[PDB]
């Protein structure tokens, strides 16, 4: 029984929402506003004093990747053996690092920094193209035969990079087909077109 | 195995995974990459994300220090008792990861202007681990469940390098303070923590700590 407590923004919940939609799960969205947040109660009672906070039945979770690995573990989205498990984690950590650099740019330094960042970008996208080239021609998923929680996080990451810098995936045939093929999965396709996704901004400060 | 840790000559992001191996009774080879070899470009260019640590476990090659930790934690039974505990272990480790980058960021980019703000913010950042200890067996065992987990080794490293940055920062936090000594006192880790292997590396690459 799933509840997502976050700001009215896609951000660090985009990926875990795509995961839930595509696994055909329901969930509730409890929305915290900037005004409510500044009141202090929820931040004070939260583990590390941030959001997302995620309820699953009796269990309360924080940290967006802790949620991904949790859903991935509980819904069978984590490779087939212990080695694919390691390789899933490798991809997701690599996604986390580029997502961090994306956030600092968006939040702290967008205007002066976008040019440098965009220059750097193909260098940062290369490894996921490489990894796809090494896993059955890139025709499948980022790791092994099956969908893993990393796929959802790398999909979100590519989507928001196509908005920040359109055409950045054009030099990368594998990543470029991948984004279209995953988006074409019918439970994701629907969600991705639903108002519950479409009607949120990507970040909180209006930049993208 | 055989395990090989390829990295710079510093504790940095391999301190925790090293402690894990030592305490788990494992041996491994340290392949050292100097700043001068790194600037040549070859190893960088052939590395998945162009960074170190690289870690070989037999035929398997891994990157990303928390990938190493969850891999070792997974394969050596250091990941909690069921799925719920796996989530709590991940929650701890991610929390440890965020304060590690705030640490790294200060060290590397801004240590002089920044140490003062960082140090006042510190207790607020340390409290959650106190809180977590207080809710698991009065704080007397490990950060999650009845058994040691990869998260413990990463949290222990984090507390150590913070006693070096800011001596006495754990005086206000009884559970974390006892935890540091009790984990450091485990016989296979006591030994490693006293060995030249550990003692003769600096914490970071720029001479600050
Ligand atoms: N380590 C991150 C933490 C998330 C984070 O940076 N939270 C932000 C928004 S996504 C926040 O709650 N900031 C408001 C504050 O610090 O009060 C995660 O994966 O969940
Ligand atoms: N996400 C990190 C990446 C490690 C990292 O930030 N590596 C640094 C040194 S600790 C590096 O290889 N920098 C050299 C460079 O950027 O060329 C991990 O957990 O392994
Ligand atoms: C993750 C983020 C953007 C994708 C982020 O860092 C962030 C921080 C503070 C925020 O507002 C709450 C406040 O009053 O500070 C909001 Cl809405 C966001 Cl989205
Ligand atoms: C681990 C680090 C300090 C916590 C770190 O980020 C780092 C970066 C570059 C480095 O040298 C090679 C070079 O590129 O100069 C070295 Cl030795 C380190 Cl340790
Ligand atoms: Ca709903
Ligand atoms: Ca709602
Ligand atoms: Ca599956
Ligand atoms: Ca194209
Ligand atoms: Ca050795
Ligand atoms: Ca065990």
């Amino acid at each position: 029984p799933y509840t997502v407590v976050y700001f009215p923004v896609r951000g660090r919940c985009a990926a875990l929402r795509m995961l839930l939609a595509d696994q055909g799960q329901s969930w509730k969205e409890e929305v915290v506003t900037v005004e409510t947040w500044q009141e202090g109660s929820l931040k004070a009672s939260s583990l590390y004093g941030q959001l997302p906070k995620f309820q699953d039945g009796d269990l309360t979770l924080y940290q967006s990747n802790t949620i991904l690995r949790h859903l991935g573990r509980t819904l069978g989205l984590y490779g087939k053996d212990q080695q694919e498990a390691a390789l899933v984690d490798m991809v997701n950590d690599g996604v986390e690092d580029l997502r961090c650099k994306y956030i600092s740019l968006i939040v702290t330094n967008y205007e002066a920094g976008k040019d440098d960042y965009v220059k750097a970008l193909p260098g940062q996208l290369k490894p996921f193209e490489t990894l796809l080239s090494q896993n059955q021609g890139g025709k499948t998923f980022i790791v092994g035969d099956q969908i893993s929680f990393a796929d959802y996080n790398l999909l979100d990451l590519l989507l928001i990079h196509e908005v920040l810098a359109p055409g950045c995936l054009d030099a990368f045939p594998l990543l470029s087909a991948y984004v279209g093929r995953l988006s074409a999965r019918p439970k994701l396709k629907a969600f991705l077109a639903s108002p519950e996704y479409v009607n949120l901004p990507i970040n909180g400060n209006g930049k993208q």
